[PDB]
């Protein structure tokens, strides 16, 4: 369903995922709450990611354990335990940077997203063009 551009890190240590649209970093939080967040400080956006298989990962919250997941509804929660949506596509975007695409709703070209408010974009509002599904790894 999808290209397989690369992007060019590893998983060794943590990140901060950067959205580019608001500048929000993407925050989970202990009650499976997902948005993003402008303060830096915060506890809850330092996340560790790991590949599966090529290009297919898993992104957990390092403190509190819970892994980045996407609904039958298009929307983003924390999981305690990994399962099928917990699969994300990372790709290259424009050259430069990190996408996330849920892999159990690939087809239907399903985002990980932040809105310029913070506030996370369901799946089906995602698309191929759109400023809030860049992202940008960067250490804690």
């Amino acid at each position: 369903h999808h290209h397989f551009n690369l992007p060019p890190g590893n998983y060794k240590k943590p990140k901060l995922l950067y959205c580019s649209n608001g500048g929000h970093f993407l925050r989970i939080l202990p009650d499976g709450t997902v948005d993003g967040t402008r303060d830096r400080s915060d506890q809850h956006i330092q996340l560790q990611l790991s590949a599966e298989s090529v290009g297919e990962v898993y992104i957990k919250s390092t403190e509190t354990g819970q892994y980045l997941a996407m609904d039958t509804d298009g929307l983003l929660y924390g999981s305690q335990t990994p399962n099928e949506e917990c699969l994300f596509l990372e790709r290259l975007e424009e050259n430069h940077y990190n996408t996330y695409i849920s892999k159990k709703h690939a087809e239907k070209n399903w985002f990980v997203g932040i809105k310029k408010n913070g506030s996370c974009k369901r799946g089906p509002r995602t698309h191929y063009g759109q400023k809030a599904i860049l992202f940008l790894p960067l250490p804690v």
